[PDB]
């Protein structure tokens, strides 16, 4: 006891030295001292060596390269070591390998074919990822992938020799390449470098850059003349204002130091690891200097040529130069007071080295130096020792001290009370002094046990321990503070650890002591200030850091522990809180995420899990909310933590207390004012604004509030809602959020039209989207704002409807109009789904939903069609469609009209009541529609008729193939109101008789039927009069007019009227019948066909003089013919195939059948081009711009096997050109495509046309063509008229072969010629009238006559009278009509009084076919009933 203490009192004298010096305690002072001694104390060069597979393992304008390298100007270092991985590494291909086997007769990834002349390869120092492969005037930047396999972007040097390039220190994104006169620095982040410098004189020998006292860039070059020059690269010297002349030259006055510095310099290198720089000349002298951090004044200086020292990372003080002349690499290791230089057939070309881990997990440096024979050499701590590097078998001293602790423990536990108590005071003092300084952990344990025993109350042990230790730490820190000396890293760590431990143990006593006054708790604020300064002191780039690890080490852990301490001290004493808030806030807004994120996680863990804690929560909510205005410039990405914290405290928000409800009120009010729902200059929201980003974050916060659902118990009461949710609803409704949202959406309409480790940033911006767009989770401003401005009002409505008390919100019809406008503008799935839910909830009933969207669709489509036609001049006056130029529109206008109209047709197709309703809304749909169909091309007629027929006839009848009946009846009366009689006649004529199609005629019949069957009574009379009037000319439109006959008959037998009218009609019909009969009877061609019909199978009356065009154009059906079986010529190029088909065909569809597709190479998109322009040369029309008319842009999925491209209106084509538009392959000569094979077909029938007309060249060409065709037809005419003689001969007494052989084929030839001739005449007239109107347009007093639509149809581009077929067909139709109209008994009497029985029995008795004759007999029997 007394003797133990007696020896120990002396022992502590050096025991304190051992304990403080032990461990990392004492490392900081030793390191700083050694650094000072290195930079300050003199050293001497010492020659020594103790510091430190076969050849042929290696492979392989070089003359001028030899020249420059001989000039010693440049050299070769072909090596690199990419590791932070295990990557390490003439023919323009160098192999980059791994050396793992050597790492843990050699056993030694990928290779890269270098496309540039290579003298070296340099990895970026901050990041071994990118490597620059370096030559003189060509170099590359390669991002080798994870396995080392080759992307490469080849750097454009624009050489007018580039010495070398360096990626800026710690700047993995920056790099500069310097040549012999100028240096250009570019950032890979942003061709155009961001810096450029040049020299007023001499060459650029060596160029380096470093940091300032703050750390800013400075560029210093040892020139060719040796003049060392310095500059500060900023906005002035940057390449933005141009390459800058170098200005200042640093001074060195040594004994050795005339425009040529001792015969030139050698190099330049300013190590940041040593915090120094070296200097050397082509004289061959070496020296070392350290200079001021801002004055750059060389503070401390010390004294074959030299080149290219290299420091191994994680290997302090080790440098590897190479003698310029001797070629000899030399190693320099510098402790403070000496500079050991060591030198290590196989003429070493280069070397490499890395401080790696050997088989013993020991960081030993391995150096593989490469020779001239391909051989290798293996080569291999002053600052690297643990006592210099920041962090009982040991000390027999610690062993004896442990023995002493055992002795003291025994001398207490078995020692008497008297001795124990008498020695108590001194022993406790000694033990306190012992535990005071840092020492062994086992010493701490033994002392703690002994001292807790010594304290009779272990609570007293803890109390006295807290008081003493805290006082000691506080005094130490306060000395360091008033002193202003920088806090040692481990010092702050140890203090924070100790205080955190004591606070976690006994926070109340901690508050009492750290609060007792030996403002409030200045230790806390001073400690935080210390933390801020020290973190500001962090080594910026850890690579470029000085030999020590400056700044915090386990930074986030220190932050979390400090937060624990601060929160505890705040909790224990309430009156400090107003401070702590701001303190924490300055941290919860710090720049680097390492502070803010760690603090947010810390606090969330901190306040998490009586009334005391809730009160602390409320007070914090008030305090931070006041500082909420400070985030005005925070930046959204640098602001999510605050809101995460607000919600985090809001986790247990029970507003039930009047105070608690008041708290909710303050929160909601502050947030709402922060958003500012009443700005009214909302157009500023369009751009991405910092306050805008913060605002959006706040909105997402309020949304996580409203969407918060405090799901209750099993009870079905509708009032178990989150009080936070109810409040958010109430406040947003009070703030008029609807109008703000709507003004935002309208304001965004402009942009919408114009557009055509990861931090756990949950829950504001989700983790997945973080993974997907880690660039900036506040970057997608427009889309996120749109999503929010939608998804808020829906939830607002959810609460609003759900609340019994609150009357519902009211948004005006602008809501429907604007949201529907949003829907039609395209958007991705999220926007679409949200908008749909919004409209559906808003408009209540799904019927109303679909109806409203439909009406919008129709309104847009009609507006679009009207504007399209107006772009061609067509103008509706009030209800009078008028046109000025009557030309036919090109394909562009037609595809335009067809797209919109067909869309409308599909819409009306889904259901009819919608089309009926939309039409009932606007009275400007019908007459415009019919007027448009009257002028539009024929191929567009079927669609327009389908729509109009759906409108008036309706769904019941059309599908068959009261409310809707009323709609149809009213709309029929409407059409009656708007229609003009002349237009009605023009419609009947154009679409019932003249049309060539069958479906067109059928639909015409349906529309006429339904319109007539329901028009007004007197309207019915008007229609009957008009139709029976037009029937007088039925001879001309002739054989195609069956529909009109049927319609006239139905109208006749259904409608009763005055006998004068009926008599008039009967007179008309009888006269027509008689005249047609007579025209039949005197026919010169009557005899021959008359005889021949009863002899051979008479198919067609092939004995007409001027071919009846109506009889001469049957309806050839579209045949599904393969694109193979029509070809005439084919060819291919790199990516296209040109085929010249047999002849002009009207293609409506085409199908690509794909065989044996290649997974490596697929074609996604294809562009098809048609051309119907005259060409006999395959090469001539391969010009894509001239001879390609695009058809349909078709892109499919990869692997798609059957494609069906159908032109909306069929295209008339001759030469087709198919190109594989987009990919996901055609050979030059034969076009073999090893990807696959393709086949094609088309549902087409031939089309008889010519070349389109373009120029007077076409005028002469076509005139000649038509003339020649006329010659051919003339030969046909003479020869064919010749058959009449021999035909008469065979008639006099074979004939099958005679005419059925000849006459048929003859008529075939003449028909081909005639059809071609007519089409050609049409084309010539088209060009004539088009040039006429165009040249007439220039005349200004000549206002081009706006021709009516009827004038237009007659203006724009009939069976021949003496056609025995025409007369016969007229007879058949007339017989049908007569056998019909006789049915009225009064009509029986009237027709009998006509006495036509004579005419029929006499003229048409045996005429007509079998069926014709039989019907005739039936009629004759009937007429005398």
């Amino acid at each position: 006891a007394p003797l133990v203490l007696d020896m120990l009192n002396f022992l502590m004298d050096a025991i304190q030295t051992n304990f403080q010096q032990a461990s990392a305690v004492g490392s900081s002072s030793r390191a700083q001292q050694a650094l000072s001694e290195l930079h300050t104390v003199e050293k001497a060069v010492e020659m020594t060596d103790q510091l430190m597979s076969q050849e042929g393992a290696f492979e392989n304008q070089g003359q001028t390269i030899r020249q420059l390298i001989s000039a010693h100007v440049l050299r070769r270092v072909a090596m690199c070591v990419l590791s932070s991985r295990q990557h390490l590494a003439e023919k323009g291909k160098i192999t980059v390998l791994q050396l793992s086997a050597l790492l843990k007769k050699l056993t030694l990834l990928a290779s890269a074919p270098v496309p540039f002349t290579v003298l070296s390869l340099t990895g970026n120092p901050c990041k071994e990822d990118y490597l620059a492969v370096c030559g003189l005037k060509d170099c590359h930047v390669l991002t080798f992938s994870s396995s080392g396999s080759v992307d490469h972007l080849v750097l454009h040097p624009q050489l007018a020799f580039i010495i070398k390039a360096v990626w800026l220190p710690g700047s993995q994104t920056e790099l500069a390449i310097v040549t012999a006169d100028f240096v250009k620095i570019y950032d890979l982040c942003v061709l155009s470098p961001t810096f450029y410098f040049l020299l007023p004189s001499s060459k650029i020998r060596d160029v380096t850059f470093l940091f300032n006292e703050e750390g800013k860039n400075i560029i210093v070059i040892m020139s060719s003349a040796g003049y060392i020059y310095t500059q500060l690269m900023e906005e002035a010297s940057s390449a933005q204002q141009g390459p800058f002349y170098v200005t200042n030259v640093l001074e060195i006055n040594h004994e050795d130091l005339n425009s040529q510095v001792a015969g030139g310099g050698v190099s330049v290198y300013y190590s940041h690891v040593l915090q120094m720089l070296f200097f050397s000349y082509c004289q061959g002298k070496s020296f070392a200097a350290t200079i001021s951090r801002t004055t750059l004044e060389v503070l401390q200086l010390f004294p074959p040529a030299l080149c290219q020292w290299s420091e191994v990372m994680n290997h302090p003080g080790l440098v590897c130069c190479v003698q310029q002349t001797t070629g000899v690499p030399l190693v320099v290791m510098v402790k403070p007071d000496t500079f050991l230089i060591q030198e290590i057939k196989a003429k070493i070309q280069d070397m490499v080295a890395i401080r790696h881990t050997a088989c013993n997990e020991q960081q030993r440096t391995t150096m593989i130096l490469l020779c001239e024979d391909g051989s290798l050499r293996i080569y291999m701590s002053y600052w690297l020792q643990p006592s210099l590097q920041p962090s009982t078998s040991g000390t027999v001293l610690e062993r004896l001290v442990v023995s002493s602790l055992e002795a003291l423990e025994s001398c207490f536990a078995v020692g008497p009370i008297i001795e124990k108590e008498r020695n108590k005071n001194a022993a406790q003092e000694l033990a306190t002094l012992l535990l005071s300084l840092p020492a062994p952990a086992s010493v701490q344990q033994q002392s703690k046990s002994l001292l807790a025993s010594l304290h009779t109350s272990r609570s007293a042990y803890h109390s006295h321990k807290d008081q003493a230790l805290l006082s000691k730490a506080v005094q130490c820190l306060n000395t360091s503070s008033k002193e202003g000396k920088d806090l040692d890293p481990e010092v702050f760590q140890r203090l924070v650890i100790t205080a955190r431990s004591i606070a976690i143990m006994r926070p109340n006593n901690l508050v009492h002591f750290t609060e007792s006054k030996l403002d409030c708790c200045s230790f806390i604020t001073q400690l935080v200030n210390h933390f801020w300064k020290l973190h500001a002191s962090k080594p910026k780039n850890a690579f470029l850091a000085p030999a020590c690890l400056p700044g915090l080490t386990h930074i986030e852990a220190t932050v979390n522990a400090l937060v624990d301490i601060i929160h505890g001290y705040c909790t224990c004493e309430l009156d400090c809180i107003n401070t702590a808030s701001k303190i924490y806030m300055q941290m919860l807004l710090c720049p680097d995420p390492a502070v803010s994120f760690s603090c947010k996680q810390a606090l969330i863990r901190v306040l998490r899990p009586s009334n005391r804690l809730h009160m602390v929560r409320l007070m914090l909510l008030e305090r931070l909310l006041q500082t909420l205005p400070q985030l005005r410039n925070v930046g959204g990405v640098r602001a999510i933590p605050y809101m995460q914290v607000i919600l985090m405290l809001t986790t247990d928000l029970d507003g039930e207390d009047e105070k608690d409800k008041g708290a909710l009120d303050n929160l909601l009010s502050q947030l709402i004012a922060e958003l500012g729902m009443d700005k009214k200059d909302v157009s500023k929201k369009n751009e991405r604004s910092a306050l805008n980003e913060v605002h959006l974050v706040v909105m997402r916060l309020l949304s996580v509030f409203m969407s918060r659902t405090k799901s209750g118990s099993k009870s079905s009461i509708c009032e178990s809602s989150s009080l936070i949710s109810s409040a958010t609803a109430a406040a947003l409704l009070s703030s008029g959020a609807v109008d703000y949202c709507l003004h935002v959406l309208k304001s965004l309409l402009e942009y919408w039209k114009s557009q055509q480790s990861p931090p756990d940033m949950s829950p504001f911006f989700l983790r997945q989207y973080v993974k997907g767009h880690a660039a900036d989770v506040f970057e997608a401003y427009t889309q996120l704002l749109t999503e929010m401005v939608l998804r808020l009002p829906y939830q607002i409505k959810k609460i609003t409807d759900t609340n019994s008390r609150i009357p519902p919100p009211v948004f005006d019809h602008s809501w429907f109009y604007f949201l529907s406008e949003y829907l039609m503008i395209q958007q991705t799935p999220f926007v679409r789904r949200q908008v749909r839910k919004l409209l559906l909830f808003i408009c209540g009933s799904k019927e109303k939903y679909r109806q409203l969207r439909d009406l919008h669709t129709l309104d847009s489509h009609v507006r679009g069609i009207k504007k399209l036609l107006e772009e061609q001049g067509i103008f509706l006056r009030a209800s009078v469609v008028t046109a000025s130029s009557g030309s036919a529109l090109q394909y562009d206008t037609l595809i335009s009209l067809m797209e919109h109209l067909k869309a409308c047709a599909e819409i009306a197709a889904q259901r009819t009541i919608n089309w009926q309703k939309f039409c009932i809304k606007d009275d400007s749909v019908l007459y415009f529609l019919l007027q448009v169909s009257f002028l539009v091309d024929e191929g567009v007629s079927p669609v327009l008729l389908q729509l109009l027929s759906c409108a008036l006839c309706g769904s019941k009848v059309l599908a068959a193939l009261s409310q809707e009946d009323q709609l149809c009846t009213a709309l029929v009366n409407q059409l009656n109101k708007f229609a003009d009689k002349e237009t009605l006649i023009q419609f009947l004529r154009c679409f019932l008789l003249e049309s060539n199609s069958s479906s067109v005629r059928w639909q015409a019949h349906c529309l006429t039927l339904h319109i007539y069957r329901n028009s007004s009574k007197s309207q019915q009379e008007l229609l009957l009069d008009l139709m029976w009037s037009i029937w007088p000319e039925l001879p001309a439109y002739g054989r195609k007019a069956a529909q009109f006959v049927d319609l006239l008959g139905y109208f006749s037998l259904k409608t009763p009227q005055t006998e004068k009218k009926l008599k008039e009609y009967s007179q008309k019909a009888v006269e027509i019948l008689r005249t047609q009969n007579h025209i039949l009877t005197n026919h010169p061609n009557s005899n021959i066909y008359n005889t021949l019909s009863g002899l051979v199978e008479f198919d067609g009356y092939y004995l007409e003089s001027d071919p009846c065009l109506v009889c001469n154009n049957p309806e050839v059906p579209f045949c599904y013919i393969k694109l193979s079986s029509i070809k005439v010529d084919t060819r291919y190029t790199t990516t296209q195939q040109v085929v010249k088909l047999i002849g002009s065909h009207t293609i409506s569809k085409v199908t690509v059948k794909i065989g044996d597709l290649k997974r490596t190479k697929m074609v996604r998109t294809i562009n098809l081009y048609y051309n119907n322009r005259t060409v006999q040369a395959i090469v001539e029309l391969k010009n894509k711009p001239a001879r390609w008319h695009k058809a349909k842009k078709v892109q499919l999925t990869p692997g798609q096997t059957e494609v069906k491209i159908d032109l909306p209106l069929p295209i008339v084509a001759s030469n087709l050109m198919i190109e594989f538009a987009d990919f996901y392959f055609l050979c030059n000569a034969c076009g073999f495509c090893k990807y696959a094979r393709f086949d094609f077909m088309l549902y087409a029938k031939p089309c008889c046309a010519v070349d389109p007309i373009e120029n007077e060249e076409d005028r002469k060409k076509a005139v000649s063509n038509i003339n020649t065709l006329l010659d051919k037809a003339d030969r046909v005419y003479h020869q064919l008229m010749g058959h009449r003689p021999q035909l008469e001969n065979l008639l006099c007494k074979q004939l099958a072969q005679e005419y059925c052989g000849d006459c048929k084929n003859s008529f075939d030839e003449l028909s081909k010629i005639i059809q071609k001739v007519f089409a050609s005449r049409k084309e010539l007239l088209e060009y004539d009238l088009q040039q006429r109107e165009a040249a007439t347009k220039s005349s200004r007093t000549s206002v081009q006559p706006t021709f009516t639509a009827s004038q237009y149809r007659a203006l724009s581009v009939t069976s021949s009278t003496k056609c025995y077929g025409c007369a016969s067909a007229v007879t058949e139709h007339c017989i049908t009509l007569l056998r019909a109209l006789a049915t009225n008994p009064a009509l029986r009497h009237i027709l009998v009084s006509q006495g036509l029985i004579r005419e029929l029995f006499d003229y048409n008795l045996r005429r007509g076919a079998a069926a014709m004759r039989e019907e005739v007999r039936q009629l004759m029997c009937l007429l005398t009933r």
